[PDB]
């Protein structure tokens, strides 16, 4: 009961939508960021009984992680790139919510954040 479950990754009732920069978004932003030496922690939903977290969904309300979204891109989840974008900067923002700065987690997500930043600072046109 400490993990609440997972945050959806389909809804039949809301439209989806397959654009340019929702691509993008997965193929060159999702996908190379995954691949950083800093993503493991942001890669799967917070567990809180296997961290030893237990105050951490007591805390933390609107969780997000990079494996979630992932799915959500691959299920043509999200209506427009800003919204998966908004996913991942709760994803940050909760980071840094939960935790100190200076905090060895806190410093993984900030320069996660800084990579997101670089590469969406350009998406395709449609
Ligand atoms: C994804 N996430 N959000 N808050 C977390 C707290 C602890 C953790 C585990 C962890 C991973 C790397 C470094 C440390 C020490 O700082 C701890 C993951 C968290």
């Amino acid at each position: 009961s400490m993990n609440p479950p997972p945050p959806e990754t389909s809804n039949p009732n809301k439209p989806k939508r397959q654009t340019n920069q929702l691509q993008y978004l997965l193929r060159v932003v999702l996908k190379t960021l995954w691949k950083h030496q800093f993503a493991w922690p942001f890669q799967q939903p917070v567990d809180a009984v296997k961290l030893n977290l237990p105050d951490y969904y007591k805390i933390i309300k609107t969780p997000m992680d990079m494996g979630t979204i992932k799915k959500r891109l691959e299920n043509n989840y999200y209506w427009n790139a800003q919204e998966c974008i908004q996913d991942f900067n709760t994803m940050f923002t909760n980071c840094y919510i939960y935790n100190k700065p200076g905090d060895d987690i806190v410093l993984m997500a900030e320069a996660l954040e800084k990579l997101f930043l670089q590469k969406i600072n350009e998406l395709p046109t449609e």
